[PDB]
């Protein structure tokens, strides 16, 4: 079955045959979208088909299928599978499986990057304390002082379900937020909860307005240990405007490396549940979100305050006003620290390049209308515009619940 | 089963029930989500009627009376003997207003409720047409205190003697291919344009001209009128502190009224059905204006605020574009025309989204659609999960007229 996609800003129409090999489900039915919706151990049995699936894909890749390797390797899984309930995946099908769960993530905007990952084999790794070595090494390469790199950590698979290795932070890093008794909340809201985890673990919270959390970090199962990322390794940009002088007094700033740490990552069939992994920041992230989410920092205000904008009635458009402004000043001091950093036009237009050559070479390229359409002039971004096709390709990264919501204290 | 639905900025979870009771497909399947795409017998009709009869009679507390009884099989022996019905004038008003209720792509439904309806069912000839339209756009401009309204035009029977309003909104601008290239006017209407002067308008080839009303009655050929120039309302758009605004020449009519859609009640069809309301400002400055294939004025207006257009990290286009959606509101407001902002309308779909899912059991909503062109974020609809899903009576896209029409 053949599928269109059009895009009302240049007529340019293209035809999607990947969607295909799509299995997973999306939650919509025939009768109800929920594309809207935020988000709606393996048997023997159900895995020699995923890992073959996979080592197929992975074969076919490297114009060696059917050879007598593809067949070997195939048995060689079949007979470790049988013979211990899983198998170990070889390094270059490690790589390559983490490149395509990214190149096949529907909500990322940044997938014309997809090919050039770093990929940090730490399937080694046994304790906390490991892995704290792990991930300052990962934050070290892909910090570059600035020129960031991508990359990916992969820990050891998941094997029974209890020994699972887990980075119980929701990014590598983030910074700590602190409910006060009258309500308010110091620091970043969306983080409350698991900094009174990291509190109630032992860490000495400085209580402040951007204190860098601390690692939480679980190997083999065991119970989660603390450990904090040697400040030096960790790159920050204090945020100042071109054009507004009072805008460094706001006291804002933010870090450089953004690294998501609390996803799975699936490969024929094998689950990694502890693969924190970081490319560089889209600037509306921490300009429209991070900054201005009334549930998160919830600056709009402040900044319109001393913009001096007319705040009596919403026609005025006062917090269209400094949001952009505030978004310009985000920009503005990632460049001039020398941060890599991307705006949403760039961003997008780059998007539409790598989709259109997606759909040539590989016949589809899955994506999140919802997630990829930037927080901030939407319509005059071109993947506004352009009619998409979302649907599950593995590998891929999944979303997983919380650890402190399933983790069996010890 | 029971869907719930989550505002992540509020926490707050809604449960729908409502979407049980949807019929027509989405689109989507299980592998498949197609939530981006602009547009995924008497025996056939009593079904119809009778799903929409039901949901009229249990509206008036009525659910099994001998009147509902009694309705249901006078329509039953007319579709019968018929092949067709005829709503009574209650279950007109009824349809229309719901159909309103039922659009998902609609983000000012919290209004749904006040829509006069203007029954054109014994219209005949173009010339009636013209006439109720001419009509209905006076009393929606009301000098611009704006009023909700829809005109319902004769139901469709074989196919062969539909009405249909030609235009895709009764008030829009021309556009047409100039020698440069370029076009001139709006890129949008550029082939309807040319359908009229290719049918005897006197296009005078401006950059805002209002055009001519094709009308089509009882499936005949349409046929060109000029709407009363002193009926059009429009607004000169300046801005509130940048004087050389208004230089820009740029202006936009007071009334939005989509006319090319198919309203369907009880298994009828009224392919010519014009609805009007009012604006939301970001139609206009964010669409309208800066669009590529649009009016495209972002460059000249950036160019005249004078900011870096070296660099896109600079965010010009951002900076523009508050500015023409802030004079695009200030005009409308200053000359008494009926306008909302995408803040106060995003609030108050909140508002009767919580009001429709606690007594109705949901609120079918598109997401895409319902969330500004601009501001995306900032806006409580955002952050807002929303299910769609398609109820009856309901507002449906058809076919371009000169596509399917045999002259
Ligand atoms: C090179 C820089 C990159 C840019 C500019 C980029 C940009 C983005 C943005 C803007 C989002 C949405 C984030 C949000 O709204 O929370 C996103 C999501 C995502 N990206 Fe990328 N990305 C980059 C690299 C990567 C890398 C290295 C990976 C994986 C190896 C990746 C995987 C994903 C995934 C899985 C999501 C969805 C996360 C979620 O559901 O919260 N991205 N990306
Ligand atoms: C009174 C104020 C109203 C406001 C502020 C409002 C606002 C909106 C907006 C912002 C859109 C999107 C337009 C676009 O992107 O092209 C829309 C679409 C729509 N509205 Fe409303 N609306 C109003 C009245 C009405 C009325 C009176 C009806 C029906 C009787 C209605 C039916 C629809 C339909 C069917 C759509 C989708 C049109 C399409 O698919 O192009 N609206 N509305
Ligand atoms: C409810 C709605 O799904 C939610 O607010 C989504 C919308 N689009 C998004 N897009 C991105 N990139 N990131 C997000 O967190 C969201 N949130
Ligand atoms: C391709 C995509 O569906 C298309 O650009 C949609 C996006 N959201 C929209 N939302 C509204 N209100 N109106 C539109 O015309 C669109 N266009
Ligand atoms: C790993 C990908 C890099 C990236 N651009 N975004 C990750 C999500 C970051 C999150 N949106 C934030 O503002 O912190
Ligand atoms: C009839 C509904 C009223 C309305 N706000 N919009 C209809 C579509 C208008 C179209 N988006 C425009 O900018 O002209
Ligand atoms: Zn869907």
């Amino acid at each position: 079955r053949f599928l269109k996609v059009k895009n009302w800003e240049t007529d340019v129409v293209l035809t999607d045959t990947l969607h295909l090999k799509s299995t997973l489900e999306t939650g919509c039915t025939e009768h109800i979208c929920m594309g809207s919706i935020m988000l709606p151990v393996r048997t023997k049995d159900q895995l020699f088909p995923l890992a073959k699936e996979f080592l197929d894909q992975y074969y076919s890749s490297i114009k060696r299928f059917g050879s007598k390797a593809h067949m070997d390797r195939l048995e060689e899984v079949n007979k470790e599978i049988e013979s211990t309930s899983t198998y170990q995946l070889k390094d270059t099908e490690l790589i390559y499986g983490a490149k395509h769960a990214w190149r096949n993530a529907s909500r990322c905007v940044g997938r014309i990057q997809w090919s050039k990952l770093q990929v940090f084999d730490a399937r080694d790794c046994t304790t906390a304390h490991g892995m704290f070595n792990y991930i300052c090494n990962h934050v070290k390469y892909a910090t570059n002082k600035g020129n960031l790199r991508s990359a990916i950590t992969i820990f050891p698979q998941r094997t029974d379900g209890k020994h699972d290795f887990r980075v119980w932070n929701s990014q590598l890093i983030r910074y700590a937020g602190y409910k006060q008794p009258d309500g308010s909340t110091l620091g970043d809201p969306a983080n409350v909860q698991f900094t009174e985890i990291c509190i109630q673990q032992g860490w000495k919270a400085p209580r402040g307005r951007f204190d860098v959390l601390p690692l939480l970090l679980q190997a083999n199962g065991n119970d989660p240990e603390l450990f904090q990322i040697p400040p030096e390794l960790v790159l920050e940009v204090p945020i100042r405007h071109p054009k507004f002088d009072w805008f460094k007094d706001l006291g804002l700033k933010w870090y450089g490396l953004p690294a998501v740490s609390n996803m799975l990552l699936e490969i024929g069939g094998l689950e990694f549940s502890a693969c924190p992994f970081s490319g560089w920041y889209m600037g509306t992230e921490i300009g429209v979100r991070d900054y201005c989410d009334n549930s998160r920092y919830n600056i709009l205000e402040e900044v319109a305050k001393k913009m001096d904008l007319d705040m009596r009635k919403t026609s005025s458009l006062w917090k269209d006003q400094a949001l952009v402004e505030i978004n310009i000043a985000v920009l503005y001091s990632f460049q001039s620290d020398k941060v890599t950093i991307v705006d949403h036009h760039s961003a997008t237009e780059s998007f539409i390049k790598h989709m259109e050559n997606e759909y040539r070479c590989r016949g589809g390229c899955p994506a999140d209308w919802v997630w990829i359409v930037p927080p901030m002039s939407g319509s005059i971004t071109p993947v506004f515009h352009q009619e998409m096709l979302n649907y599950r390709l593995t590998p891929s990264f999944e979303y997983q619940p919380d650890p402190w919501n399933t983790h069996v204290w010890k």
